């Protein structure tokens, strides 16, 4: 897999993020985990999580993985990094998501995530509290 640039345009939520890809707005869904939405438990966190990450980024960058890039609502499919760091794993290590939505094709990062997962459960974090 490659990392490719993109700039933030705007936060959305814990798993979804507006960038700026080859210079075109789009919706980025952050591959292999699900964060709750703004609405259910965790929720806000995971927003507030994903959006400090990215904002606080010199340098976002999207990698998409072998399969799929874009979901059926046109919105990119991607590991996203911020400063060289995986939002979506970050994500996974802190609690605030699940490891979810494993489509077979798009999931070179799956073991990475789940043994992020692990560690937060272990350590009864947020979700896993
Ligand atoms: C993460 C991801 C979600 N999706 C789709 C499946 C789900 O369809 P349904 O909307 O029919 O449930 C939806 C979940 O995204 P959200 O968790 O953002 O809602 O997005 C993909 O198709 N591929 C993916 O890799
Ligand atoms: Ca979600």
């Amino acid at each position: 897999l490659h990392k490719e640039p993109a700039t933030l345009i705007k936060a959305i939520d814990g798993d979804t993020v507006k960038l700026m890809y080859k210079g075109q707005p789009m919706t980025f869904r952050l591959l292999l985990v699900d964060t709750p939405e703004f609405n259910e438990k965790y929720g806000p966190e995971a927003s507030a999580f994903d959006k400090k990450m990215v904002e606080n980024a010199k340098k976002i960058e999207v990698e998409f993985d072998k399969g799929q890039r874009t979901d059926k609502y046109g919105r990119g499919l991607a590991y996203i990094y911020a400063d060289g760091k995986m939002v979506n794993e970050a994500l996974e290590r802190q609690g605030l998501a699940k490891v979810a939505y494993v489509y077979k094709g798009n999931n070179t990062h799956e073991q990475l995530l789940r043994k992020a997962e692990a560690q937060a459960k272990k350590e009864k974090l947020n979700i896993w509290s």
